[PDB]
């Protein structure tokens, strides 16, 4: 399914909040 596509966008997000 598309579970690796969520872990990649889910992380770029965590770094997006630190900015």
């Amino acid at each position: 399914g598309e579970e690796e596509l969520a872990e990649k966008a889910a992380e770029f997000a965590r770094e997006l909040a630190n900015y």
